[PDB]
């Protein structure tokens, strides 16, 4: 449908978040920590995309 | 930060397109599968609360 779509479009978003906060640095904890956010958000994209 | 209070409300939209989604009901194939979309989005909200 157009509701994948539109919830893809937000997890997108989401990602851009994640992305930026990637630009300012931390440590390898604080690394790690968004790469984990990141994965949560792929992984609803897969789904999402799966679904689909 | 004010960034993760920024992630969380971007999650919490996508999860009322979920919720919206579940409305409309479909086979116990698609709930499911959308339930998982939940559950991802989720531990997104998990991770970043966890974080902050």
């Amino acid at each position: 449908p157009v509701f994948a779509r539109e919830l893809h479009a937000q997890l997108v978003q989401a990602l851009g978040d994640v992305k930026r906060r990637l630009l300012r640095g931390g440590t390898q904890q604080q690394y790690q920590q968004w790469q984990q956010e990141a994965d949560a958000i792929e992984a609803g994209m897969n789904i999402i995309e799966k679904i689909k």
